[PDB]
């Protein structure tokens, strides 16, 4: 009966929509937690006085023990202050003090060239950090005490925790990065980097953000929605069963 169909076709999209939402959330509250973290590493900084920060020896002497307890506050993997002259003070997991590294071709990287074209916080996309060689986001963020660039902050965070939040939401949710290939999602079996994604790719494509869909799988019918959040695609779907049976 119509009506019956309806209620259950309601009950769902109500359903998989809220659910598509905490994995929004758990994105979003992702980033912002980085963001204000880095934020509040960036105002200790340039609240130093400029004498503490005008030499490479008074650089490791004074930023280096907040970039190591900043470190440790939140568990990152690695969090450094590049310079113009190409050396990057690095404090880095593994308990030696932070250290001067002259190796590490930082004016070649987007962390550091990106941060200096904006005023804001810049986001890398996930990427195999060279020191450590962890998959990492990076948070950059150019230093500036009264106009002056004192250097380019980064703070690297691993991919994974991202992962591991949006695995554990409800939900047949799951991630696609800015190149549409699967980021993260509950099931461990989506990740398989030879699952093609397109019929879903191809309905959000035509339906829109939020807006939820039928698709079919195997000559099944199955029920979903995606939206942009920041370059990431989030998506959610299920089985058309509640519906038709
Ligand atoms: C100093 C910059 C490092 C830490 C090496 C950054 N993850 C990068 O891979 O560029
Ligand atoms: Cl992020
Ligand atoms: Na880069
Ligand atoms: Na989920």
């Amino acid at each position: 009966d119509p009506f019956t169909k309806t209620s259950l076709y309601e009950s769902t999209l109500k359903n998989q929509t809220d659910l598509l939402k905490v994995t929004q959330s758990t994105v979003e509250d992702f980033r912002s937690t980085n963001q204000s973290f880095t934020r509040a590493l960036e105002k200790d900084i340039a609240n130093l006085p400029y004498q503490s920060l005008i030499t490479e020896e008074n650089i490791i002497n004074n930023v280096g023990p907040i970039l190591k307890y900043y470190r440790h506050s939140i568990n990152a993997l690695n969090v450094y202050l590049g310079l113009n002259n190409g050396k990057v003070l690095l404090s880095q997991k593994s308990a030696k003090m932070p250290e001067l590294r002259d190796d590490l071709d930082i004016k070649t990287k987007d962390w550091y060239q990106e941060a200096l074209k904006t005023n804001d916080i810049f986001v890398t996309p996930a990427y195999l950090d060279t020191v450590l060689k962890q998959y990492v986001i990076t948070y950059s963020k150019a230093i500036y005490k009264d106009g002056k660039i004192i250097g380019v902050l980064g703070v690297d965070i691993p991919s994974e925790d991202l992962q591991n939040l949006v695995a554990k939401t409800p939900g047949n949710t799951f991630l696609f990065d800015q190149k549409n290939k699967i980021f993260a999602a509950t099931n461990k079996e989506l990740l398989n980097p030879s699952i093609d994604h397109s019929p879903v790719l191809n309905a959000y494509k035509l339906n829109g953000d939020n807006n939820f869909f039928s698709y079919k799988l195997n000559n099944e019918e199955r029920l979903g929605a995606c939206t942009k959040v920041f370059a990431y695609t989030a998506c959610i779907t299920e089985s058309a069963d509640i519906i038709n049976k």
